């Protein structure tokens, strides 16, 4: 009555997670009609789920539904989520994701909210100096530390006004299962909109395997290509050219997307996809105050950090994603039984497309892109 598969419990904590981090991922696009998007949201709601280690239980029950743990009965969920922290992160993975809490100045932090957070979440409070340059440099070097340098350093200048500032940094460079074949790659048609076209670089399979499926309703097709280390990217197509993707972005979910996953089917194709190298900095709180989380922004109860009434003020995001030609080994070539009919598909990235990263095994969220433009902000 119940899809084995979610009832692992690390699975059920990864849908979660994931299921804010698709929602958070609909505000940001309703926002951004004519910018890529880019997003990593699983350091946010790690971040917002150590936070809620210190917080009382009404803050905690506002912090828990908006991640989705209103759905899980378990004993320890944040045991489970160092679980899935060391899961997703793991060298094979390629994917460096960490989380910080920020407090303002001279805040006195209680040992027992220090303990699980580094228990469970690997991370230590950073409380404030008050002086701004030298606490941009202490957050760029910690952001240089986790991401090992792969992310930009960040110019923007740490407000005065700041109570607690949480910080989720992510970065991808992931190996296909398939190499693209270098060779291949060239200069081609990108069709921003209807009356714009631009040249981008195009890496190119002509007899590409892939998992494939096509949705009417949906108006797109869907391919899914590997990646070394058990996770694998999933590509939303529009059939016509266009940047309005608004109907697939409301189907997003973590259930929606393993049942896209589960009913592709293998099929040899000729792909295009453009290389990428994206870098995102920005801040998401106001995203946040419309999903059902302002009540964090004016008086909450973190009673549990410390006896002096702190608030939520500030989210920042800081984020970068790539993928080239490289990968793993070439196309397998097995030993088959002769047969004569083939079934040719074409399937060329070259227009608006979102792009989701997953974990094989647990189904997370790791990665999620609306890539109006490959060449960039
Ligand atoms: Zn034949």
């Amino acid at each position: 009555e119940e899809d084995p598969f979610f009832k692992v419990p690390v699975n059920k904590l990864a849908a979660a997670v994931s299921n804010f981090g698709y929602d958070l991922y609909r505000v940001r696009s309703s926002t951004s009609p004519t910018t890529n998007v880019l997003l990593s949201p699983l350091s946010v709601a790690t971040a917002l789920s150590a936070l809620s280690l210190g917080a009382e239980q009404r803050t905690e029950s506002i912090i828990h539904r908006a991640l989705y743990y209103d759905l899980i009965s378990s004993p320890d969920i944040h045991g489970t989520y160092k679980e899935l922290l060391d899961t997703v992160t793991a060298p094979q993975k390629n994917l460096k994701s960490a989380s910080r809490i920020v407090f303002e100045k001279k805040l006195r932090i209680k040992s027992s909210f220090v303990a699980p957070l580094e228990k469970s979440y690997g991370t230590r409070p950073r409380v404030l100096t008050g002086n701004p340059r030298l606490d941009l440099q202490e957050i760029n070097n910690w952001v240089q530390a986790q991401m090992k340098g792969k992310l930009a350093r960040s110019t923007k200048e740490i407000p005065d006004e700041i109570s607690i500032l949480l910080l989720g940094v992510a970065h991808f460079k992931g190996q296909w299962v398939t190499k693209f074949d270098s060779r291949k790659t060239s200069l081609e048609d990108f069709y921003l909109d209807e009356e714009r076209t631009v040249r981008v670089p195009m890496m190119s399979d002509p007899k590409a395997v892939l998992r494939y499926g096509l949705d009417s309703d949906l108006s797109c097709k869907i391919a899914q290509l590997p990646l070394t280390g058990s996770m694998s990217i999933i590509f939303f197509l529009p059939l016509k050219v266009t940047q309005n993707l608004t109907l697939i972005e409301e189907s997003l979910t973590s259930e929606f997307i393993h049942d896209i996953d589960r009913e592709l089917k293998t099929v040899q194709a000729v792909l295009t996809v453009p290389k990428l190298k994206l870098s995102y900095e920005g801040e998401v709180t106001k995203s946040l105050q419309e999903m059902k989380l302002q009540s964090l922004f004016d008086s909450p109860d973190f009673s549990k950090i410390t006896g002096k009434p702190i608030k939520l003020t500030q989210v920042e995001h800081r984020a970068g994603f790539e993928w080239n030609e490289d990968g793993a080994g070439t196309t397998p070539s097995p030993g088959l039984q002769p047969a004569h009919l083939t079934f040719p598909l074409d399937y060329h990235l070259n227009q608006p497309f979102i792009f989701v990263l997953r974990d094989t095994d647990t189904g997370a969220l790791l990665f999620i892109g609306k890539i109006l433009d490959p060449r960039g902000p």
